[PDB]
């Protein structure tokens, strides 16, 4: 028998995004997407564990693979109960995943900055713990130490107070770099406000790109250069490859739909 | 029997905010959200129907009422299934209602720009289609003109191109207004960055608040001045509300969580 429910469990506290594009394609087959909160660290699988045991959904959407996670291990132990991991390969163990591309994204940034003649860069990265953290960070090292790039790195918590304090201290330190790269674009706003306040022009002094796209990019000042995602696509994308395991139909990994840095002026040649 | 799920209606293309406070409740019963799609205007209320007749769900929540709301007579028509409003009690007509003040907020904005000697203010509103559009335009046309302020609106479609054209448009009608409200924090950065390019400081020459707060008005040049809702509690009210109409308890309509205006650096005395 068929519940038509897609499980999702969120983090309390891009996700309005994917859930527009699932809903696009379980529309189309009247399935629902059945939303729980996870409010600790193992609340998760605590919930995940319920669903199978119970049936009380088709399939089991996974998002946020960390390094060694838990429930790649559940699902294994649970082959019985579809599911999709929106991660890249390297953590997923086997799991039908949609595959993201950070390494490549990463390429396309630095070739931007390398063109426009920048040799010293800068990552305002999120926290350490993330699973894309590690594979991020060798893709920046690899393809910067190639290119003669300098190239440094801060973490950070996501919060624009957190962007805001990083940037102070990057462009307190010589050699200041003469581009920043924020994992998300509040903190690249915050960092522009800060490079503003310090009499630091952006672009002319300093370019700013930020990793994912918004509004907020396009209302900046000036706006702000993103590697944006194609996030309706890729919630679409998934919900239609969750569809095809219920129907029993089997799934090779597919690669999430291209993403496209959108140029904007907070990129210019470098100082 | 229960199903132990409430059931939502999102629009194709806040409310994580609001589903966050939402799971932070449920959560405490072992309840889901089953989330749905509407792809065009009448999709909703054959969803909605659809869930009625099946008893799909043990409550439906309502939001964005419109005037003359066709989900009105729809739950009025099936007083078996337990749903509450999240509106101004005007919209509802006698449903549960978790109760909005937006003609509240307006006084405590337009009061926070009189102490600051403004006497020609403008808003940034959105379409005019919201259910919320008149008692808004009333809200501010009564307490404008009884404090002898000069008041003028302009809509959008809550895009930051729609908030950039929109403000152009207002700084440059003489008499120029000393300050503008935002319908939404996008529109208000816009803005801000409109305002900056034209040369017209922020807020020296023009005071600028935005109805709505996030990270971005935090990010901003300068932060920017915000009527802040609290969302998280909203939602949790709302989730505590529906599980007391599912319980079979009487309820009466109740306020929204007091909102809060954030004073930052984008309002100043008038110019």
């Amino acid at each position: 028998s068929r519940t038509r429910r897609i499980g999702l469990v969120l983090g309390y506290d891009y996700i309005m995004r994917l859930i527009s594009g699932l809903g696009s394609a379980l529309e189309e087959r009247d399935y629902s997407l059945l939303v729980r909160m996870s409010m600790d660290d193992d609340d998760e699988v605590s919930i995940l564990e319920d669903w199978i045991a119970t049936g009380n959904v088709d399939a089991l959407l996974l998002l946020n693979l960390e390094i060694g996670d838990p429930r790649i291990e559940l699902m294994k132990n649970n082959p019985q109960m579809p599911c999709l991991a929106l991660a890249d390969s390297s953590l997923t163990s086997g799991l039908p995943t949609l595959m993201s591309d950070d390494a490549a994204a990463s390429g396309t940034m630095i070739r931007h900055l390398a063109l426009f003649g920048h040799k010293n860069i800068a990552r305002v990265a999120g926290p350490e713990e993330l699973g894309h953290s590690y594979i991020r960070d060798a893709a920046f090292s690899e393809i910067t130490t190639e290119l003669g790039m300098r190239y440094r790195c801060l973490h950070t918590d996501y919060t624009p107070e957190s962007g805001a304090e990083a940037t102070k201290r990057l462009l307190s330190v010589e050699p200041r770099p003469t581009a920043i790269i924020y994992d998300n674009d509040v903190m690249a706003l915050a960092g522009e406000s800060v490079a503003s306040v310090k009499g630091v022009r952006v672009p002319e002094d300093l370019s700013i790109i930020s990793w994912g796209d918004s509004f907020m990019n396009v209302a900046a000042h000036p706006p702000i250069t993103a590697l944006s995602r194609n996030i309706l696509e890729s919630g679409r994308l998934a919900a239609q490859l969750m569809l095809k395991l219920i129907d029993g139909e089997d799934v090779e990994n597919v690669e999430e739909p291209p993403y496209e840095l959108i140029e904007r002026a907070s990129t210019a040649p470098a100082a």
